[PDB]
């Protein structure tokens, strides 16, 4: 007969997943739960949603599940399937998926003195609000909230574990991240009952150079083109086709980007507002060239252009 | 031996997930249930389908899963997962996805009067009709129902939570959310067989900034080219090659129309009655300009041109 | 001890899930089945695979499961999971999904006399051959098919309920739903064998009116500006650069036409025959125009351009 | 009692779901295959996947379920679920999908001979090599891989059901089926350990009219107006936007046919080939073009254009 | 009485699912895992995701499961499923699906000796590292690991098997595929607590040939029509419409890469650089054409192109 075979039998002879592992009514039982996120696997500004791989540490002690190590030829530590345990109810309040299941929970570790310890890796799909004010490049705070769902704070009292809680690099394929510290906090949606939570932030920002010639290098290519077409002649058969070469070519731009971007509601993006820019600019000089004394309004045309150029240039280092 | 422990396995000594509630067969059960939508996930107008994540309330008295607290060490109440105790059958009769099961739904509150709660964490995805008839800013109401699929009423009995059902705020990523006061009312499919249900509204008016640069400005500004369009003279050599570039740029508009907007029933959207309003008169534009006294009927072309221009500004601030 | 709760036990005291409910070996159990279409959700051409929202009703009778109601305090009928009680094995045979599994068929009715009931609501993705010939509107009849997949007529009999089985208007988003008459027919794999299927079919004719404004509406307009073409004086410089552009046009079209039709085998769809009547045209248009007595040639082409046109157009009215 | 149920109780006394049907460790038990393709779903050949929906037919020998039919009532046959009775492993090797389980396979036949019958329909979704040399239309052969993954010959022996194994048609939505003969062999991928499998042949010939007409048509046709470009004269300033828009629209045609054709790793295909010779003969004629004894040169040009044309079509005709 | 089926019964009389197999708790159980690739699914350099197809093979000692032969009637191995027998937690560190399940892991083979093995074939889909500095054609290391999730070494010693360990072979779509040897290596998340794992590297290079003629070709001959685009006459008015033409492809281009690219964040992919070129070279030469002593300023901006080129090419070549 194996002794961890009769230990594992001794230790579960009546033992129910439903029950909450504490002596009393009164006593409560204390869970500390620790968010660590290895790699960012996306954030989607579409839909709003942070994809990202990472393991989720769980201790909780208990009163039953203890042996004296002697006995049992001096076991240590033993792992046990999650299902026979007691299991906490801890699900991400922002969650986004359509189910909440750990990809990898099946194992959990039992100490002699109870403490059990829980490490299911986990693929965390959650909501973000993302600040899409200026779009050459952003970096966002998204918050991961932990907690019990039906489980107030007189049943469990979520924490938060201190060792090794340091900050650290997150590795990160176009995002570079760092982990904020991590709070608790409760909320009240009844009287005389309060449901603690857990909060992690984590600071991205972001770090792709690709969004910088397909967003903006065609607009200012457009931008300097439109500049460029008040100086062909009135009379030289030209400004037309180059005003309908330019008109076509912002709105295949325009087209791009609606297909890229998002539908933001807050704020229109920077992106945007310079392509509305370049769009009425162009209609302007289109208009002018087909109504074409002549030469001062030209002039007075090209300068209004050029101090509406300026002007954007220095919005847009003021947000750089 | 722990008392909860032993209450837990004296209330469910014998006990069937099959068994409605009921002390007596003429005995009915009254099921009480709220909706509460959290955040609006999206709403696909071309699948006509509305995504949110909100939770649910559950409600049920229950003659049996009921003891004296004294005689427990002063227990008030527990938590039971929801496969043991009976659980009443209510599904959202327009859910659209393939399946229906709860994201976080393991876990029930018994209190030692017996009032059964379930709040039961989900993610609806159902069916709303969307009238379309005004696309530069639409609001939809959305109706979402709960009930039983094969329970009667002269079984179960759905109800509504007065308490705390005042309106108030929904966050939304892109909509403005407002929380309609929700009803019951009974469907008959068969004599003496009346099954009631819970019918919960949502008003959803849309706050996207993004389609009016995307859907109305590229149309308004090709419809301005066109009103230019004729001012061009007849023997300039560029009146065909405007036309040309005027119509491949609403072509490309509609390609981008047809990518985006969905394949409404009901009404064409304003939008597309603008492409086509700008499409004929870039054409009878283009073959005029061909065409070419000459001065009286270009004029005549301009008026009606002008005239219907207004017509269509007239007409979207009046939807506007 | 709740009556219920007895009755339950009394019943399914030794009772399997593999059993036939049939007396004896030569008898046979006979199921009517019902399919209802509540709402198309939609028919993807390119697949061919039409999904639709609608419960399906069986009932079968039961010599088990039966009981005096006088005895258990008068109950009348009893809910049962359907898990446990004998389970007729009915399954579209036309199935199109990974995995066919209603959405909620969790519960059943069953009566002091024994006549089983079952509504479990599912999510039907069947295969529907559909006829593109004409593809302005179209209207085809689809048939979903019920029955056994392994238990032959000689142990379970299909059958119809003709109560209720009146002919009613069926909810579609874009498609005008007709709900046909359903029948009974057997197949016959091998002899001495012959299993039962009931076929109900449904008539779907197109209702969408954004198809008119984004297949046929630029297809007509490049049409008419090919037409308008040989008008162009040859030496006016601007004959290649219409032409040009009418290819541009008709090129884009043709792109969009093929991401957005389906790859049709039986006959090419008839806006493909019209793109391909206008490409055809304005590639001859082009050629005569960049050969360019000449005026004879030019009318002669008209002719033949008006005369192509004016056939099209009648069959398109012959086909409307 | 039942004599139906009474048979299943004794037959099904001591059974395990992991035991082979065999009476000694030195026989071997005898599986016959036979796959039935029934729809050919679709075939990707981005993925190189193929999809097909069609039943299988499993028939293996059994010592055990066995009973004289007459001691119980002369019953013949009986419907079983697959959990209980043993199951052979037979696993498609070449499967794509993440998972392998059957839609409908919970039902068994078994006669009182002990021949066990199984039809578990599935939808097979697996890998096939595809010869893209030439696309105009192809045809590729699929074969599908069934036996054991873990079961050597000598516990099974896959084999074949020779009756009613003859050529028959198959149905098919764009690609035109013949059923090839199934054949067995042995992979030894250790010393004394062969694992036996079947082999069954579709060839699929494509039958799709569309793509004529979307890969073909608009190529064909910019040859034609790249044949007539030299014809232009050179100081009709028109040459160059002849050559712009040639090459506006063979670049939209290659865009096209890179959103539609896969990235072929073998060979480039013939549509792929002719798109570079456009291409390229464009770009050279409006070298050509721009850099303009002169007549002598262009006659050269267009006698090698004629003559690369004439070469390509008779290698179009010589592939097709 | 079955042979096979008593010593079945007999190994498994009282057996859990979760007893690591050891005789002692200071004793360890050796866990042999070898990860051999048998096809290459693809390779998403968007996600940086590679899925691939192939089988893992898992050895393991077991002092259970032990038998002499000669009782059982010289039996030799038998065939168990996983679900029974105690399974070693082995996962993908760098698993990249939201649930990690083996396709096929429903049986393993028992010796009289002991030696479980176990041959789940699965579908792995991992991250790996990509490298696009080069974009012609590249060929990177992809890393996979395997080991347990919650057992240290002192639980469980992950090793290789030499047999057979040679390189070979690797069948790829596109992809031609070398396999690395592969590593083992010890991770210390915590003192005293040292988890094994091991490492197999497999060597990837592109051999796609589409992207050449979908990705290069295009950009190069728009980089020779802006080399031949200062050859025009600046008094010929056709300047203009040449730059217009160039700026609408390479417009076009950049959409298509955008589209077909991913947004890498290390480094900008080379075809970007060269379309950016392409970009800046086309516009500055449509801004000296519209500008427009003249013959030197126009021959020393073809030299500046020229050069430009040349380095380009060179540069090309050096990264060939
Ligand atoms: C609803 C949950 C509360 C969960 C909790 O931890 N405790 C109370 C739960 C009580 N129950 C529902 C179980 C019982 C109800 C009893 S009742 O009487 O109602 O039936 C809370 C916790 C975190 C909250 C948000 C995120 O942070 C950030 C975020 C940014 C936005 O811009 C708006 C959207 C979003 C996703 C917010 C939505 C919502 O606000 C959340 C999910
Ligand atoms: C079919 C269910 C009724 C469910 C119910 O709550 N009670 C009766 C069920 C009785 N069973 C079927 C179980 C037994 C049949 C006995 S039988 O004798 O038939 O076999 C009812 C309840 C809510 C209904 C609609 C939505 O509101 C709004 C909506 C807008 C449209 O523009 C058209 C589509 C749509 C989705 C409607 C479809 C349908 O109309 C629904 C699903
Ligand atoms: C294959 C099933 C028959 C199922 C049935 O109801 N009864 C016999 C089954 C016998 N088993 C296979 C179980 C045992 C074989 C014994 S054996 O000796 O072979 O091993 C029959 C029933 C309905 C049939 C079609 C659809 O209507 C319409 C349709 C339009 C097309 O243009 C071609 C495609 C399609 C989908 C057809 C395919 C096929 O034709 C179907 C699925
Ligand atoms: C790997 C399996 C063999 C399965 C089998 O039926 N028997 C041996 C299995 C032995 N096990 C792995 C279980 C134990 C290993 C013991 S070990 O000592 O290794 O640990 C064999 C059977 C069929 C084979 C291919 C297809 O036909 C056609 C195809 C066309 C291509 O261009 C290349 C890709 C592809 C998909 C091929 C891949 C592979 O080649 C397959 C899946
Ligand atoms: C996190 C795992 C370690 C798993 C392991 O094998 N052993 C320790 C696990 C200990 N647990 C978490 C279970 C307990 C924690 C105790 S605690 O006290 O923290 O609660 C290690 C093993 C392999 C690692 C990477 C890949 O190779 C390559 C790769 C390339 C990049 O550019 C960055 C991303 C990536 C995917 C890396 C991420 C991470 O780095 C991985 C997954
Ligand atoms: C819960 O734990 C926190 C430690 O972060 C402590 O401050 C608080 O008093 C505890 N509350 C209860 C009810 O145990
Ligand atoms: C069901 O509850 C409602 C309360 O909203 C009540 O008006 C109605 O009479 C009840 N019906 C039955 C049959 O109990
Ligand atoms: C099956 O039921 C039909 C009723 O539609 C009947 O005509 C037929 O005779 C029955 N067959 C058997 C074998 O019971
Ligand atoms: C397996 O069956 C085939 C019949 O196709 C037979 O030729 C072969 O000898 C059999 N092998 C064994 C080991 O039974
Ligand atoms: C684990 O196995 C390796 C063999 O690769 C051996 O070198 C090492 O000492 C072993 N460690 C333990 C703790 O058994
Ligand atoms: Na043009
Ligand atoms: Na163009």
């Amino acid at each position: 007969m194996a002794d961890e075979k009769r230990l594992l039998k001794c230790i579960l002879h009546d033992y129910d997943t439903a029950i909450r592992p504490v002596q009393n009514v009164s006593d409560v039982v204390n869970v500390a739960l620790e968010v660590t996120v290895v790699k960012v696997i996306d954030l989607d500004e579409k839909e709003h949603v942070l994809t990202t791989n990472g393991w989720i540490y769980h201790e909780w002690n208990d009163f039953q599940l203890k042996w004296n190590p002697s006995d049992y030829s001096g076991l240590k530590k033993i792992r046990i399937p999650v299902d026979r345990i007691w299991t906490p109810d801890i699900v991400l309040f922002n969650n986004a998926d359509e189910s909440y299941r750990y990809v990898v929970d099946k194992l959990a570790v039992v100490y002699y003195t109870g403490k059990v310890m829980w490490v299911p890796h986990a693929r965390l799909r959650s909501f973000c609000v993302l600040d899409l004010s200026r779009f050459p490049f952003d970096s966002q705070m998204c918050t991961l909230v932990f907690g019990s769902w039906t489980h107030d704070v007189s049943s469990v009292n979520v924490t938060l574990r201190n060792q090794s809680k340091v900050q650290y690099m997150i590795d990160g394929k176009e995002w570079q991240v760092t982990s904020v510290q991590p709070k608790r906090y409760q909320w009240t949606y009844n009287s005389n009952e309060n449901y603690a939570g857990i909060i992690t932030g984590i600071k991205l920002k972001r770090t792709s150079i690709y969004y910088q010639y397909v967003f903006i290098m065609p607009t200012v290519l457009l931008a300097f083109l439109t500049l460029l077409m008040p100086f062909i002649p009135p009379l030289g058969k030209e400004r037309i086709t180059y005003g309908i070469g330019l008109v076509l070519g912002c709105t295949l731009l325009l087209m791009m980007l609606s297909d890229r971007m998002p539908t933001e509601l807050g704020n229109v993006p920077v992106v945007a507002a310079y392509l509305a820019y370049v769009f009425v600019m162009v209609a302007i000089n289109l208009l002018f060239a087909i109504m074409a004394l002549t030469r001062v309004i030209d002039r007075l045309l090209f300068g209004s252009f050029l101090v509406l150029t300026v002007v954007i240039t220095i919005s847009m280092y003021a947000h750089y």
